[PDB]
């Protein structure tokens, strides 16, 4: 058979770059796909297809991050141009990790099956890139290329900038021109489409481009599909957006045609670097999930990318689990335990915003026992999780807000549904579960000093220690007190 990069060789329009935590990209690849680091000896491991041309080996890696947590630290280049993507490095912004790096996704953010096989793509909170400076064989200059990527065109903001592609080789603003990439989100600073977001643009640095217009473009449409195919493709004054629903059908073209006529766009001054989920100056406020993409050298016929869009489709990407463990039910009235050793007769409770754990028993105040008491609720940011309401105080949930947990009100918001969903997972110590942040799935419900955070397991955060991490994340599903 033929895979996206073998369909775009035959198109004399080769990938230069190609990355997927999903599968191979090529018939005939049966090298490592990504590389995992984990949190309890900071060792890492590769993952690689099940057979030449196929799918992740998501088992190898379950098992590698068995009672601990993953990183991605290497989207590796299947290519053989040597173009991985590490770990963002600082630029015109800082990022929020050590020496203003950004930070390594989650390995287990973004389950899906690809025809019924289980795998993981790069589930990026704000905060989290990748990128490659020292790339070769992309395209720079006015050069033709083309790229596209599979994402969760759900799972989006409108921060600067979750991008994928061409950028700039210092990490720095060097002005218009200086980038093309990939752009997904409802950021309306620059350009946007028809209705309320999300929408396919184009980076080309200083510019969000929905296009030919700076702003409006009526022909880009809000993207409601769970998986989406953006295409886009620059050359020699002419570029092209195109998106599909990775799961059904074609491509359409919400533009082609020639630079926006805006000075510093015609010719462009491409730099060759490769940037995933961040702008070309580190503008690393954005979140997104990529599953699979490439760049090419030359501009790809709008046939060349239907044989793409057909073999993506046949890929069958469907929505994976991401609960494990004993979970819970919709309307259940739970107490939470701590399980970490002197400190196994504690129960997450709160003091008004501040939650926290106390000693809760029997003889406890029936004000101590309610605010130890959740009742559990359909995630709000993802059905399949779980949102935690306070007994005491309906309509206030456990949301996390600079990494602290506290209990707020929902005020209907999509940012507060987010920090308030949470996706149960075996625990890591194997006394009941382990909470995970679905907006930011390296944090975890965490006591340190009897204070509740969404921690990582190692971090930049004083409660990110990794010194009794497994136990600090791990509690009993009890009765609740009240
Ligand atoms: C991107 O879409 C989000 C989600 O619809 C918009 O969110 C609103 O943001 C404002 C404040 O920025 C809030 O007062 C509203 O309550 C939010 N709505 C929801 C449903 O959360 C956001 O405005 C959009 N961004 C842009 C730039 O248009
Ligand atoms: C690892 O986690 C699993 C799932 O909770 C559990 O069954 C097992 O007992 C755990 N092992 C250790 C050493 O914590
Ligand atoms: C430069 C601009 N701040 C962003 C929008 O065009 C781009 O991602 C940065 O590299």
């Amino acid at each position: 058979s033929m895979g996206p990069c073998d369909i775009y060789e035959a198109g004399d329009t080769p990938c230069v770059a190609a990355h997927s935590t999903t599968r191979a990209l090529y018939s005939s690849f049966s090298g490592a796909l990504y590389q995992l680091q984990r949190g309890s000896d900071d060792t890492t491991t590769t993952i690689s297809p099940l057979t030449a041309g196929g799918i992740a080996d998501a088992s190898a890696q379950d098992t590698f991050c068995a009672n601990t947590t993953c990183l991605i630290t290497i989207i590796y280049d299947q290519s053989g141009n040597g173009n991985h993507l590490t770990q963002a490095p600082p630029g015109g912004f800082d990022g929020p990790d050590t020496d203003g790096y950004d930070n390594l996704a989650s390995a287990i953010g973004a389950p899906v099956t690809l025809n019924g096989q289980k795998a993981y793509g790069v589930f990026m909170s704000p905060g989290t890139g990748y990128r490659n400076n020292e790339a070769t064989g992309t395209a720079t200059g006015d050069e033709a290329e083309g790229m596209y990527a599979v994402l969760d065109g759900t799972h989006y903001n409108d921060a600067c900038c979750f991008d994928y592609g061409n950028a700039e080789t210092s990490s720095t603003d060097t002005g218009a021109g200086h980038m093309e990439a990939i752009y997904l989100g409802n950021s309306t600073t620059w350009g946007y489409g028809a209705g309320d977001g999300p929408w396919i643009m184009v980076d080309m640095e200083n510019n969000l481009f929905s296009g030919a217009d700076e702003g409006y473009n009526s022909g880009d449409p809000s993207i409601s599909y769970r998986f989406v195919t953006a295409a886009v493709k620059g050359g020699a004054d002419k570029w092209a957006i195109r998106g599909a629903n990775a799961a059904s059908g074609s491509l359409s073209t919400y533009y082609s045609g020639a630079r926006p006529d805006y000075s510093g766009y015609n010719p462009m001054s491409k730099e060759g670097a490769i940037i995933l989920g961040i702008g070309g100056d580190n503008s690393n406020g954005a979140q997104g999930t990529f599953y699979e993409g490439v760049m090419t050298s030359g501009y790809p016929s709008d046939d060349t990318e239907n044989s793409v869009q057909e073999n993506i489709v046949a890929a069958k990407y469907v929505v994976g689990s991401l609960v494990s463990g004993p979970s819970f039910t919709s309307g259940e009235v739970v107490s939470l335990r701590v399980t970490t050793p002197g400190y196994t007769t504690r129960y997450i409770a709160h003091t008004d915003t501040t939650v926290n754990t106390q000693v809760v028993d029997d003889d406890s105040s029936t004000t101590l026992k309610e605010e130890a008491s959740w009742t559990v609720v359909t995630g709000l940011a993802n059905s399949q999780c779980f949102s935690f309401e306070s007994v005491d105080t309906p309509g206030s949930y456990i949301r996390h807000y600079n990494f602290e947990l506290l209990l707020n009100a929902n005020d209907g918001t999509k940012q507060f549904h987010e920090d308030a969903t949470f996706c149960p997972q075996a625990a890591l110590n194997g006394e009941g579960t382990s909470l995970r942040s679905w907006s930011y799935p390296t944090r975890y419900f965490r006591h340190y000093e009897n204070v509740l955070y969404a921690a990582s397991n190692g971090g930049v955060q004083t409660f990110d220690s990794k010194t009794s991490f497994n136990n600090d994340v791990s509690f009993e599903i009890e009765t609740a007190f009240a």
